[PDB]
């Protein structure tokens, strides 16, 4: 019956969006279920499994937010810190007037969707980009989804912990969460599991280097590992206490835009909610939106769906969980297919359950 539900949701969307390979992982009342479809690589006929690695794009921001939650748990930073506190190169810049919370929640005052193409993956170019940046509008007022914004949040969280971001993730966070199939830099030994991504004319696409790529979109992981991360989010209380607190920090809402409540990484909706509303919330116009700030930060628990979409040029990921129902869902594909279609699969499954 579960195969029928998941096949009925996935099969027409894979066919309609020409998705070569797609992995589903579901956590249902504490039990994992895997549904694997199609080809990780069309050219060598390698089938998707629950161990296939996919690029998860901006779903990486939920990992970045968890690392920041770990720095918060250790009192190495606070969300009301001025951003420039954690990086002397920014002292005297406009980051003297911008909080870590503003960076995490895309309200620093108009940091753009992407770094300009002039900014290469280079420490000095990234430093100089932030040193010269000036807000378009007041920090704290308007949300504009931004890689530079949450990328700097992750970079500063790493500085507060005294080590590079990529090292902290590999040496501390991934082991603490029991993730052995989750990578920022896939080992040569794991490359056999790395799915091919597909674009226009099935051009092959694996993500290339970019500024603060690890913080914004660096993670490659399996459906089985990303469900382990969802299960850590459903049950933080099972982890050693600093990591329980790190995960809890990503379950705190700061403001509403439309139906969406913005946390660190995670974006939350009331549940139940219509499919069309969940699609609209995940299909954001890329202009700034005025926020409705919450009088106090809100626990993101109970009758809520927490979710995150993420994409690279070759891949399309979606993760969602319902704390109050102990239900988790991962959908990883090796095509960047529309967010609304990813939500269509997920909604069919979550409503079905």
């Amino acid at each position: 019956r579960l195969k029928a539900l998941v096949d009925a949701a996935v099969q027409p969307v894979m066919k309609a969006n020409d998705i070569p390979g797609l992995a589903v992982a579901i956590s249902l009342k504490g039990e994992p279920h895997y549904f694997s479809y199609g080809l990780a690589s069309k050219e060598d006929g390698r089938r998707v499994t629950p161990e296939t690695l996919f690029e998860i794009g901006s779903v990486s921001k939920t990992f970045t937010a968890t690392l920041a939650g770990y720095a918060l748990a250790q009192d190495k930073m606070r969300l009301d810190d001025r951003a420039s506190q954690h990086w002397p190169a920014l002292q005297g810049s406009r980051f003297d007037g911008i909080s870590l919370l503003d960076l995490a929640t895309y309200t620093a005052g108009g940091l753009p969707l992407q770094f300009p193409d002039s900014v290469q993956k280079d420490q000095a170019q990234i430093r100089d980009y932030y040193r010269q940046w000036q807000p378009t509008y007041a920090p704290g007022s308007q949300r504009l989804y931004s890689n530079p914004s949450i990328g700097l949040f992750g970079y500063l969280a790493a500085r507060s912990l005294g080590q590079p971001f990529e090292r902290l993730m590999e040496q501390q966070l991934f082991p603490a969460l029991g993730l052995e199939q989750t990578h920022l830099d896939v080992p040569e030994a794991a490359l056999a599991q790395y799915a091919q991504g597909y674009g226009k004319d099935d051009r092959p696409l694996r993500v290339g280097p970019g500024p603060l790529d690890a913080e914004g979109y660096g993670v490659k992981t399996s459906a089985a590992d990303l469900l382990r991360f969802v299960d850590a989010n459903l049950h933080p209380e099972r982890l050693d206490r600093p990591w329980a607190q790190a995960l809890d920090a990503t379950h705190r809402g700061y403001y509403k835009v439309g139906d969406m409540t913005q946390g660190l990484g995670w974006e939350a909706y009331d549940w139940p909610i219509s499919l069309k509303r969940l699609q609209a919330g995940n299909s954001m116009a890329l202009q700034p939106h005025r926020i409705a700030r919450l009088p106090a930060p809100q626990a993101l628990e109970g009758q809520r769906l927490l979710n995150k979409t993420g994409s690279t040029n070759g891949f399309g990921a979606y993760v969602a969980f319902i704390p109050g129902r102990d239900l988790g869902l991962v959908i990883l594909a090796n095509r960047n297919y529309p967010n609304a279609e990813r939500v269509k699969i997920a909604y069919a499954i979550l409503s079905g359950l």
